[PDB]
């Protein structure tokens, strides 16, 4: 129930651990404009940082950032990760998605095709990866060792901005140009939109093990949460948000 935010006009990740309602702010350095964040269980963090062209990490409690290996990124836009390490990146610049395997030295391309401008990434635990094709106004994905993407059948998207998924395979999606979080649950082709109100260009969102759902309402400079069956938005009590970019939850 952590909950990790890219403060990107801040140029800083900021923090609200479960049961805590003051942020910290986490010890990277050098940062620019830093467009999405991941966790793991074990608590790493991971951060497209956007305006450096590179993606960075920092373990638990350390004073370490490390640069990954990825090649010829051009204003990343989001990441994801698995329980196994794979680090995913959506390399908005390039219309590609690309990916470094826990322990390889250099990236693979994933064979989605046509992309244009894709705005995030989310992957579950067997491995399918789900797109934001934010250029295309769709969400596509692609299943753990396939070569063919589908297009999900979201309706009236415009400039979606970021994805989660949960264990049972709903989809999430902040459906920025229109204001809204649309899901469809793993056996539905008829969307839902969530009850959140007010919001302004979201630009990400979160999801955890028990339905609750973060989202980074980026024009509002804050970060509303609906907890599962609730139909009244919390804002939660980060200070000094600015321009905020993207979330990560943990369990
Ligand atoms: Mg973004």
């Amino acid at each position: 129930g952590t909950v990790w935010v890219t403060d990107h006009g801040n140029n800083r990740v900021v923090k609200l651990a479960a049961g805590s309602n003051t942020q910290t702010v986490l010890p990277f350095t050098g940062l620019n404009t830093p467009s999405g964040v991941a966790v793991d269980s074990a608590g790493t963090v991971w951060v497209t940082d956007h305006g450096n062209n590179r993606v960075v990490k920092l373990a638990a409690g350390s004073n370490t950032q490390t640069v990954l290996p990825f090649t010829g990124l051009n204003t990343p836009s989001g990441v994801a990760v698995d329980s196994a390490g794979t680090v995913w990146v959506t390399d908005h610049g390039n219309n590609r998605v690309v990916k470094l395997a826990a322990g390889s030295n250099t990236q693979t391309v994933l064979p989605f095709t046509g992309l244009n401008t894709p705005s995030g990434v989310a992957v579950d635990s067997a491995g399918t990866v789900w797109v934001t094709d934010h250029g295309n106004n769709r969400v596509v994905k692609l299943a753990a060792g396939s070569n063919t993407q589908t297009v999900l059948p979201f309706t009236g998207l415009n400039t979606p901005s970021g994805v989660a998924v949960d264990s049972a395979g709903t989809v999430w999606v902040t459906d920025h140009g229109n204001n809204r979080v649309v899901k469809l649950a793993a056996g539905s082709n008829t969307q839902t939109v969530l009850p959140f109100t007010g919001l302004n260009t979201p630009s990400g969102v979160a999801v955890d093990s028990a339905g609750t759902v973060w989202v980074t309402d980026h024009g509002n400079n804050r970060v509303v949460k609906l907890a599962a069956g609730s139909n009244t938005q919390t804002v939660l009590p980060f200070t000094g948000l600015n321009t905020p970019s993207g979330v990560a939850v943990d369990s």
